[PDB]
């Protein structure tokens, strides 16, 4: 790899923006996996057998 | 890898706004897992079988 | 690896603004993993089999 | 007039519930009359050729 | 006018409750009459020719 | 007028509660007459011609 005069961006996240007025939000969570927020992931390698990259609101329970 | 004048980002997060007026929550959790507020991950690089990168509300219950 | 006039950003997290008004919350967690507020992980390389980057609200109960 | 165990109620305003939760109000009033909370006026007797009794947002422009 | 035993209410206002949670107001009031909050007025008796009782959110320009 | 045993009450104003949690008020007022709490007039008797009893956020501009 070699770059010249490269304005490059790999694996990014950017300008997620999020407003939110009046609301008025419950939960009742029981064992479980609830999300409600912002999330924002940026990577830009990952290796691995059996990996996991990026799990948002993941149930495992696996034998 | 050689970068000549070479602009980059790589694995980066930016520019995550978040607006919130008049907001009324609750949470009953029981030994799960609930997420709620911004979250911004970022990583270049991981390695490893069986590996986790980047898990928000995650449950893991295996054998 | 060789750098010539880089101007490099690599695993970062920059620029996460949060506003809240008027804001009423309340949690009731037993035995899990609630979480509300910002969170911000830049990382840049993580080894290892079975390792975890990056956990927000996580629970686990593996045997 | 001639009462007698008489349990009397006259000219009267009880009980009067108003919640309101995560509100956003804007005015821009002008010279006019703008009235948005709660108002109780409870009377018995008002005499008078021409007079007003209980005016809420009231405008008088005679000539 | 006799009364025996009477237990009387004559002219009242009682029991007026108010909440409010998570507001925002704004007012730009600009020679006008502007009114937003709890007002309770209680009277028995109001004479006169030309009067005026209970003005709430008036405004009076005559000639 | 004549009571006898007589648990009155006339002209009267009570248990006006108001709670508020969480608020962001702003005024800009020029010439007029805001009015935001709570105002609790309790009166029995006003005579005269021409009279203004219990007057809240008024305007008088006559000729």
């Amino acid at each position: 790899v070699l770059y010249v005069g490269s304005k490059t961006k790999e694996g990014v996240v950017h300008d997620v923006t999020t407003v939110a007025e009046n609301t008025k939000e419950q939960v009742t969570n029981v064992g479980g996996a609830v999300v409600t927020g912002v999330t924002a992931v940026a990577q830009k390698t990952v290796e691995g057998a059996g990996s996991i990259a990026a799990a948002t609101g993941f149930v495992k329970k696996d034998q």
